[PDB]
């Protein structure tokens, strides 16, 4: 009814009307994008977070809006977040913004890595979670393509769950080569060796090197390969992991690409004990595993869920996998804003009390 607000002060912080099932509200951050608070739904009594989008304006906010939403209706994963309510309009015309309902948790890996020191324990156990949820979207053929500690979201009871599916996208191995120094959109300190190369990150190894990041940071508290810029990133991962080999350089079929590595001085690899003094040796073996030059002889999900260090939670019938592949056409970088937003509408029209009223 608008006569529900919540300090704009920025952005849109003002209206925030989310009806008669949700009440007590708090802001809880935001962005010039949407604005977040969490707010007590009364019909389940508990609290939940609420997050206020309006996309409708910028067609690219439209997409990643509408292939959240359709992935993360389709998924059901006790490690990926879920949204359990949609809030908009009745009509298509008073449309101007939608609010996400979803689960609140307390805080992300990047806000505790950055004042906790997590135990070999508690290591072991988030990355166990974040595989067991990896296994199951990459499942479902879908990569999450932008994995980082602000993307994985923890409640005091140290459960994890994956979030931000806007730049995910469905497996398409044959149309994944390009280019010398391709733009790219997702987090640089995150990115694989092969997408500033020839890679328009198509692949599930793509996420596996973004998970490899993750396993290093959390044994150290730092970002290992914090490249400055698109290159300065690829130079911090060659310090570390050293001059690719021949055999690794005959698969960069790429001439800009593999001429530019042959035109660096010689780097050897720098052991990850060295890094790591007080890691856990077998975390540091699937550590290496997973932070591999060469994409295709980087370990595989299931791989990393069997490794030894996670024996203590390994459990096949245990780590549930899709029940069938997902897909959805118009995987563009465009489709008109007018067409997404009716789009949009249908999506979440499920959500309507028109099934109650
Ligand atoms: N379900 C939720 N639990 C608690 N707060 C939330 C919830 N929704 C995201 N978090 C936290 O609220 C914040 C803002 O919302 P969102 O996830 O869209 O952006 P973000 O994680 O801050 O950054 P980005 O712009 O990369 O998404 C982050 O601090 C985030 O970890
Ligand atoms: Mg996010």
């Amino acid at each position: 009814a608008a006569a529900a607000a919540a300090g704009p002060e920025m952005v849109r912080g003002q209206v925030f009307d989310v009806g008669p099932r949700y009440t007590n509200l708090s802001y809880i951050g935001e962005g010039a994008y949407g604005m977040v608070c969490s707010a007590y739904d009364n019909l389940n009594k508990v609290r939940v977070a609420i997050r206020k989008i309006s996309p409708f304006e910028h067609q690219t906010y439209c997409q990643r809006t509408l292939r959240e939403i359709k992935i993360l209706l389709r998924f059901r994963h006790e490690n990926i977040i879920g949204i359990n309510d949609i809030i908009r309009a009745p009509t298509i015309e008073q449309m101007k913004d939608v609010y996400i309902v979803q689960d609140l948790m307390e805080t992300d890996l990047y806000k505790l890595l950055k004042t906790q020191h997590l135990s070999n324990d508690h290591i072991c156990y988030f990355l166990y979670q974040i595989l067991r949820g990896l296994k199951y979207i990459h499942s479902a053929n879908v990569l999450h393509r932008d994995l980082k500690p602000s993307n994985l979201l923890l409640n005091t009871t140290c459960d994890l769950k994956i979030c931000d599916f806007g730049l995910a996208r469905v497996a398409d191995p044959d149309h994944d080569h390009t280019g010398f120094l391709t733009e790219y959109v997702a987090t640089r300190w995150y990115r694989a060796p092969e997408i500033m190369l020839n890679s328009k990150g198509y692949t599930k190894s793509i996420d596996i090197w973004s998970v490899g990041c993750i396993l290093a940071e959390m044994l150290s508290n730092r970002p290992i390969f914090p490249g400055k810029h698109y290159l300065d990133q690829l130079n911090h991962i060659l310090g570390i992991l050293g001059s690719p080999s021949q055999e690794d350089l005959n698969c960069i079929i790429n001439l800009k690409a593999r001429n530019y590595l042959l035109s660096l001085p010689h780097k050897n690899k720098v052991p990850w004990n060295r890094l790591f003094p007080n890691a856990d040796s077998k975390a540091l073996d699937l550590l290496d595993k997973m932070l591999t030059f060469n994409p295709h002889k980087r370990i595989e999900v299931e791989q990393a869920l069997a490794h030894p260090y996670l024996e203590q939670y390994y459990d096949p019938s245990d780590e549930p996998i899709a029940e069938a592949p997902f897909k959805f056409d118009m995987e563009l970088d465009d489709l008109p804003k007018e067409k997404l937003k009716e789009l949009i509408f249908e999506e979440t029209a499920r959500f309507q009390p028109g099934y109650r009223s």
